[PDB]
């Protein structure tokens, strides 16, 4: 089979932060197969446009061949383009999903650095508070943020599980242009959190068909509200009704099915998991390795995440900080160096709030110098719930 040589993935998202991106295609010759894009889009129910062929150069396989992707100027941003490359019948193709991020760089801290993953308890805290967190050199600390959380619940009137949004979640989605998109314009990836919610449905207990449908609903939410993917957290569900065709016995295999189907439905977006309950641990679905469908795994406070399948620690958190309750440690110089030495890709934080910024920022001292050459700066603004106005920190608290 054919795959991208650097990631070993048959489907690879490329974010352009400069004018060029170089990789290999690994198996003969390779070619861009524009006709296949219709087949790919039909299979995934996607609508990616073909990346301009004149921007892609191959150095015949030597088997591998160098491929360079150049950034262009005619294209629409916040849009994913495709490079379908062709040498079972699937093993004849791989795909690059290309996004130009040159103008949405404020969270991009460089190649090979650790990245931040932050959950907001949106019942209480405006996610615009992401903007309170910058390094002294102006970069935004938190590459990825989660709206914690929409729920999975049974819709009795429709006879199926659904995404169920409480009034706070729904208000953010309804107001996404003013309360979520300002983050995306600056390069932050905004994920919808999904969480169990005290009925027969759960993220690790959907049947195969139930998981396919719920995955497709989650993808529809991410498309409609212009979001960047999902986090799944398998907590708070009750025992399933095994007589219900949408449900099955809770298991890591059922959870993996949901993750796999979600990536299939939104292959250019992030599929991420909290490692708790039955949400994580099975490394293959339908012969496809987990590196292709778990982009980020974050662990419970006080633990580090671990990779499965072909994943590495680059897809894993090395620290998880509970910013409301205090546990999980600090992102100190010594911890930052430890995590780099261990090859971890992420640090996770949960439930920061402006009233506790003294605590939160105390726990971010020293680490930024090690990770980025620039410490986290003291905050000067904050946001109130549901209010787009930047307020002065700490005076306006
Ligand atoms: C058990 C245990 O412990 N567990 C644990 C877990 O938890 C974890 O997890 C993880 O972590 C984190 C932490 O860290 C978390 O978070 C958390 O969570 C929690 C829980 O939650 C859940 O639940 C709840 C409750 O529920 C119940 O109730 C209700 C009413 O109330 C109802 O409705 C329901 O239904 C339920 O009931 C039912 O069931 C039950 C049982 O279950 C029974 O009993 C009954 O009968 C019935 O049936 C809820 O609420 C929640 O939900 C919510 O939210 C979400 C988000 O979050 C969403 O999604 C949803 O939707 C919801 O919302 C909505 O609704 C509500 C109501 O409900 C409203 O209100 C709203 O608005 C909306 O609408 C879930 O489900 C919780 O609790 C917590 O919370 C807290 O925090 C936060 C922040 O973070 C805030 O925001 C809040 O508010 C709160 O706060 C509070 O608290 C705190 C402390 O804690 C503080 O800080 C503050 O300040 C406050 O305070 C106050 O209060 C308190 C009391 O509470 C007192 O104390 C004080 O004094 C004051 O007053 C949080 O959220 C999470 O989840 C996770 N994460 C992730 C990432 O995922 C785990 C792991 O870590 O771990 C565990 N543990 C263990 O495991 C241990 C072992 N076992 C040993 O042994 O060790």
């Amino acid at each position: 089979y054919l795959r991208d040589g650097k990631s070993n993935l048959v489907s690879k998202v490329v974010e352009l932060h400069g004018e060029t991106y170089a990789t290999t295609v690994k198996m003969a010759k390779v070619k861009i197969d524009a006709a296949y894009l219709e087949t790919y889009n039909k299979a995934h129910n996607t609508d990616f446009a073909l990346y301009p062929q004149d921007l892609v150069t191959f150095a015949i396989l030597t088997a591998e061949v160098e491929m360079t992707i150049r950034a262009g100027e005619g294209l629409q941003e916040d849009k994913t383009y495709a490079i379908p490359v062709a040498i079972d019948e699937d093993a004849k193709h791989c795909i690059y999903l290309v996004k130009d991020m040159r103008n949405a760089g404020d969270a991009y801290k460089g190649e090979g650095v650790m990245q931040g993953y932050l959950f907001f308890e949106v019942n209480d805290v405006n996610p615009l508070n992401t903007l309170s967190f910058q390094l002294e050199n102006g970069k935004l600390l938190w590459d990825v943020v989660v709206l914690f959380a929409a729920n999975i619940n049974y819709d009795a009137e429709a006879g199926r599980p659904r995404v169920q949004c409480n009034p706070n979640v729904q208000y953010l989605l309804d107001n996404n242009e003013t309360l979520l998109q300002p983050l995306r314009r600056r390069g932050v990836k905004v994920l919808l959190g999904l969480l169990g919610n005290h009925d027969i449905t759960g993220l690790a207990q959907l049947s195969e068909q139930g998981a396919k449908d719920f995955a497709r609903e989650v993808a529809q939410y991410c498309k409609a509200y212009n979001l960047d993917g999902v986090n799944y957290a398998d907590l708070y569900s009750n025992s399933p009704d095994l007589s219900n065709p949408s449900l099955t016995n809770p298991s890591t295999a059922a959870a993996a099915r949901l993750c796999y189907e979600t990536k299939q439905a939104m292959p250019d977006k992030l599929v991420t998991v909290f490692d708790w309950g039955q949400m994580y641990g099975v490394a293959t679905v339908d012969g496809v390795d987990a590196k292709e469908w778990i982009d980020i795994v974050v662990a419970n406070y006080g633990s580090a995440a671990y990779p499965i399948g072909q994943m590495t620690k680059k897809q894993c958190s090395g620290i998880s900080m509970e910013f409301n309750l205090g546990g999980g440690g600090s992102l100190s110089a010594s911890k930052a160096q430890s995590m780099i030495d261990g090859g971890y890709g992420w640090f996770m934080g949960f439930a920061p709030s402006p009233a506790k910024y003294g605590s939160v920022f105390s726990r971010l001292q020293g680490g930024g110098e090690v990770l980025y050459g620039s410490n986290v700066a003291a905050p000067t603004i904050f946001y109130k719930k549901n209010d787009p106005t930047p307020y002065k920190y700490p005076d306006d608290l």
